[PDB]
């Protein structure tokens, strides 16, 4: 009646595991920058969608808003940052993250790391964030482990 979800965010690597199996893994050098988004079915944990939005670059946040607005309220939403996700994470995207109940997403800054798991229509199940300590540095890696309640019937 739960999913065991692990979410890792860091300078050089992201992964998401569901029930002990990796559903997203990106350790490649200069690829996959930005906010990775995974959508799960809330009864089975099956992956319904996997995206990456390079929100270090313009226009990617607008794509993220359009995509997230089409996700159904009951889905499990998972976000994780690789490298840098904030430079072009602008106010409409930050407001949308706030509407999910995210505390760190709306405040995401330069080279911060961030892991998030929540039901789209609420509540948030888990969240971790590490602030970069200097412009030339990254947040520390964060590994979030959350038991997500499953729906049924
Ligand atoms: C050449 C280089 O280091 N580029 C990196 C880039 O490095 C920067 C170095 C200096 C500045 N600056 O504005 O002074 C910006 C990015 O940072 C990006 C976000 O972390 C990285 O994705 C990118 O690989």
């Amino acid at each position: 009646r739960v999913l065991d979800v692990e979410v890792y965010s860091s300078r050089s690597k992201v992964y998401v595991a569901v029930d002990g199996t990796t559903v997203l893994e990106d350790e490649a050098r200069e690829q996959g920058r930005g906010i990775h988004v995974i959508v799960l079915n809330q009864a089975t944990g099956h992956v319904m969608a996997k995206r990456v939005f390079d929100t270090y670059s313009p226009h990617e946040d607008e794509a993220m808003v359009l995509f997230l607005n089409m996700v159904a309220p009951g889905r499990v939403l998972i976000c994780t940052v690789k490298d840098e996700g904030s430079f072009h994470l602008k106010d409409t995207a930050k407001a949308l993250l706030r509407s999910l109940g995210s505390q760190a997403g709306p405040a995401l800054g330069w080279r911060d790391t961030w892991a998030f798991v929540g039901r789209k229509g609420g509540p948030v199940f888990g969240e971790k964030h590490s602030k970069s300590p200097a412009l030339s540095s990254w947040g520390d890696p964060v590994l979030l482990k959350t038991d997500v309640p499953l729906s049924s019937a």
